[PDB]
């Protein structure tokens, strides 16, 4: 029952062309009702179904949901699993504020745009963390917009992105989770930039010992760097909840005119 | 001959005090360094380190040659080469004067940061992709094929002034299309990765070709498809580095064309 409802029949699904490369694919697939759904496939043993039936009961509107797991089996008897995920036409975010910066992509992001993506984020962080789940991989690449606009938290090495504490040990928190949330929030207020701009990945443990963090974007409001600034506490304990941190930013974004 | 090439470029090794690695690669590094002049002075290089295939003398006889040609370069924006020091199996060494303010890249991308130099006005924009085009047409007059040409390849000197520098000495989306299907390579080539720098800098240091792969850039550009124009580009900076993307080599403008263009331009805009 626990692995059973979470395993979707084959021929419900029909596989379409790579989105990006394990490889992504777009899909079709049939539901209960007789209609047939747009979905992402990402390709990747009991152990995976567990944590997959996990994925598959969150339910939060800035959470992407997981609609089944499909076993696909090879000509020579290999199973292979494929994780079922409904289909954004509107792509990732890290990508959106990139082409936003081009005249032909989205227009220019206005801040009130910018801190809705935070404040979306912040709530699928929130529900996540309350469920004591912990993402591992937070990053603007991976947070994806919905049909209308609204972000949700998505694919739950990229070192820039790591708390300082989980590249000296192997220790992984929902605290590490908000270090990679206030990078992300740099990010989106960058506009798309990668990371501490002149620092290689190999001396990024040596500067964040140091004490240096990711600095104050151009026009950036210092009560949202204090935010982002608060995300990189040395000491975990510090550092805001998810729940802390989505209220901060809800409050700022009302305080704008 | 081959003493001959080496004794014009060649700086005796007691003459040079190796520092700390500024940049380090698969292929060689780059250290800060002290070079002792005949006037009895010190000077501060960069000291870019080249590891050369040693089983014929084919690669240091390229090295050589290049260097050269690299010693007699004088243009305000054109990189000069002070020499070359041989390390003792070989290892050359290419003596370059030290310039603080680093690379034209990450300079951009520091001004985009608070705490960094201020935000960059379209004028100064323009003026580095003049002082660009001044080098650069120095080189094509010269007939000298750069083969690297990106802002991460510029570098400020002390007054602010960009100039050419690296010169391809031996990266895709900086690849003109025809050099992308065969080996091929002339100044228009130089041309096209030069309106690709225009790009970076307009849109202060973005990676070209967002959401597009390095993999997939030859079929993107065989479909006609070009960078796209920056959202505050003026369409006049716009026309000007879309035309070194012509398909036909032969469409594109020198860079004498290019370096009149942007500077017409720049006289065009208020000195605020
Ligand atoms: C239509 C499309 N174009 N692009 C490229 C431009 O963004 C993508 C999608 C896409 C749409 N819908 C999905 N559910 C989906 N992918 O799910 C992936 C498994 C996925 C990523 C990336 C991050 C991430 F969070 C997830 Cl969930 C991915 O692999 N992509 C190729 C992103
Ligand atoms: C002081 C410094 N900090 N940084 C890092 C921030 O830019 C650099 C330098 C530096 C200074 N002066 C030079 N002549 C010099 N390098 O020469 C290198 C051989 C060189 C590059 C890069 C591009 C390029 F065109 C050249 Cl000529 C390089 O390797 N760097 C590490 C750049």
């Amino acid at each position: 029952n626990k692995l059973e409802d979470v395993v979707i029949d084959r021929n419900l699904l029909i596989l379409g062309k790579i989105l990006g490369e394990g490889s992504v694919m777009e899909g079709n697939l049939k539901q209960e009702d007789g209609t047939s759904l747009k979905v992402a496939v990402k390709t990747m043993i009991e152990e995976f179904l567990s944590e997959a039936a996990c994925m598959k009961d969150f339910s939060h509107p800035n959470v992407m949901r997981l609609l089944g797991v499909c076993i696909e089996m090879s000509s020579q008897g290999i199973p292979k699993p494929m994780v079922i995920l409904p289909f954004m036409k509107y792509g990732d975010l890290h990508t959106y504020l990139l082409y936003s910066r081009l005249e032909t992509g989205p227009k220019h992001i206005p801040l009130q745009t910018l801190l809705k993506f935070m404040v979306d984020i912040a709530l699928g962080m929130e529900y996540l963390s309350n469920r004591n789940f912990l993402h591992r991989d937070l990053a603007a690449r991976n947070c994806m917009l919905r049909d209308d606009m609204t972000v949700c938290v998505a694919d739950f090495m990229p070192v820039k992105w790591i708390a300082i504490e989980s590249l000296a040990d192997r220790v992984y928190t929902s605290k590490s989770d908000v270090w990679a949330f206030g990078v992300t929030m740099w990010e989106i207020a960058t506009r798309g930039m990668t990371p501490y701009p002149g620092v290689q990945n190999h001396e990024m443990y040596d500067y964040l010992l140091h004490g240096h963090r990711l600095k104050q974007p151009e026009d950036c409001l210092d009560e949202l760097y204090e935010i982002m600034y608060s995300c990189w506490r040395t000491d975990p304990l510090d550092r805001p909840t998810f729940s802390v941190l989505r209220l901060q930013l809800e409050k700022l974004l009302e305080s704008l005119p």
